């Protein structure tokens, strides 16, 4: 059915901490940080810390059950060697995984993507959103392609060389309807 997104609560910490674990999960999320303890999820997951990088955690939600998890940020306002290029606060990027192995491939991070470039778009203020899978991680290229997404080309991030990809509010506009 639908796949909706709540804002991630300090009450979800335990849970993000069991899905960070998981092998399916450590495989393309965690970087130096894969496996990460209980106080590590804790320490740097509490929405709180995560405002403070301009950050915003949610849960995906599907029949009533969290799925997965997602984050959107202001690429200008990300840490320290993130973004340094970027000169336009609307731009916004998103990262998320899906919690339970059984449930990969199977178009349901297709829907998660389209919700969340959806809930960004409906903030007017938002240009255009991106993302940065790595080189490796075909399946996540191919699911963003999916979602509206446009490789554009390499670049060099704090996590290795990434593929840069976008989706500008025109090519959404465009795109909703065949009219
Ligand atoms: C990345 C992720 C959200 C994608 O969600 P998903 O539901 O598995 O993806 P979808 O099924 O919606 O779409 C994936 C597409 O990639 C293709 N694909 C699947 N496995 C693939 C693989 N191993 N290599 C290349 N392409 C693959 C699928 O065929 C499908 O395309 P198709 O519909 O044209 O046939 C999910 O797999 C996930 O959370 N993985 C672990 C964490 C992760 O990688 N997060 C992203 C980091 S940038
Ligand atoms: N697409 C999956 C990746 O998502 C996260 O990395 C994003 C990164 O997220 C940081 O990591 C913590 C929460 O994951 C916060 O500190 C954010 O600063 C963000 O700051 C960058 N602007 C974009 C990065 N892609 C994960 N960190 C990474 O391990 C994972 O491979
Ligand atoms: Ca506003
Ligand atoms: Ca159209």
């Amino acid at each position: 059915d639908s796949v909706t997104l709540r804002l991630m609560t300090e009450h979800d910490l335990a849970m993000l901490y069991e899905w960070l674990n998981r092998s399916h999960i450590v495989e393309w999320w965690g970087g130096e940080e894969a496996r990460p303890t209980l106080a590590d999820v804790q320490e740097q997951y509490l929405p709180s810390v995560l405002a403070q990088e301009s950050v915003t955690p949610y849960i995906a939600m599907l029949n009533g059950e969290p799925i997965g998890y997602a984050q959107s940020y202001v690429a200008l306002g990300s840490g320290d060697g993130w973004w340094e290029e970027e000169t336009d606060p609307g731009v916004r990027g998103i990262d998320q995984l899906l919690a339970n192995a059984s449930q990969l491939g199977k178009g349901l991070g297709t829907k998660l993507v389209r919700a969340l470039v959806e809930l960004l778009f409906n903030d007017p203020e938002v240009t255009k959103i991106q993302t940065d899978p790595s080189p490796s991680n075909l399946r996540a290229i191919r699911c963003y392609e999916k979602a509206g997404f446009e490789r554009q080309g390499t670049v060099t991030t704090p996590d290795g060389p990434a593929v840069y990809m976008v989706q500008t509010r025109q090519a959404f506009e465009r795109t909703r309807s065949d009219a």
